[PDB]
């Protein structure tokens, strides 16, 4: 069956959707420790806008705790701990604006 | 409320899930021409391996054909086909070998 364009539209579309963050990117700092899982899916705006020099970008955002486990890198002693995220929750195409 | 430890580990782990993938990435080639929309949304493998080193990696596929809108970079001019992309059904966290 061949997908119909207006359902591979839709579905590419800028919007928020489940998306793989590791937890060094929300935590740059977070450079020592091991982490269980080293990332999180959670929702985040993504897709290809009609003006292709537009980014999917968060318009509307919240944050979520999720249970994470870090582990001693020279004990490799476990501990859980409840870890923030930013989820996005509504999207739109906006410009880049050129820095400098 | 906090997202169990369970549950967030789940979503992260190697799978297939919805993936954004640019109509020219899955075809090169087609460099010439506007694509509506410019990237397609199927099953890919993703995810954070438990052994960082490990690739979470396709060992089952298929393809799955999409209605596309190929525009004339010209004329402007619109035309419909049909654009097969490889879909992932299985995944696993593989190791990627040294190459040379």
């Amino acid at each position: 069956q061949v997908r119909p364009f207006l359902e591979v539209h839709e579905r590419s579309a800028c919007q928020a959707r489940e998306t793989l963050v590791p937890i060094l990117q929300e935590y740059p700092d977070e450079i020592s420790d091991i982490f269980r899982p080293s990332c999180v899916a959670v929702l985040r705006c993504s897709g290809c806008c009609t003006d292709e020099s537009l980014k999917c970008t968060p318009v509307g955002k919240h944050t979520v705790d999720i249970q994470i486990m870090r582990v001693n890198p020279r004990t490799q002693s476990s501990k859980m701990e409840v870890m923030k995220f930013t989820e996005h929750t509504a999207c739109e195409c906006r410009p880049r604006r050129k820095q400098g």
